[PDB]
């Protein structure tokens, strides 16, 4: 099994990277964490489900949980640490 793939995207024009693929977006930009990412690609971690356009809520470990699987959880009885 052979893996190698390039990036070919280095240069820039008055556009923003994505934050999760690290590529130059140029169709439509959504700003999101004051980052910007694609319309697209912003999605949960635990359920995967397309975050454009809800509410969601973010931790230590950068790992986007909607407010459903955060509730879940986050929310699951008595923690600390
Ligand atoms: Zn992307
Ligand atoms: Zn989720």
């Amino acid at each position: 099994g052979s893996s190698g793939s390039s990036g070919e995207g280095c240069y820039v024009a008055t556009l923003e990277k994505c934050a999760t693929c690290s590529q130059p977006i140029l169709d439509r930009i959504l700003r999101a964490m004051g980052k910007a990412y694609h319309p697209g690609c912003f999605t949960c971690v635990v359920c995967h489900r397309g975050l454009d356009g809800i509410p969601f809520t973010v931790d230590a470990t950068s790992q986007i949980h909607c407010i459903e699987d955060f509730h879940r959880k986050f929310a699951s009885g008595p923690s600390s640490g």
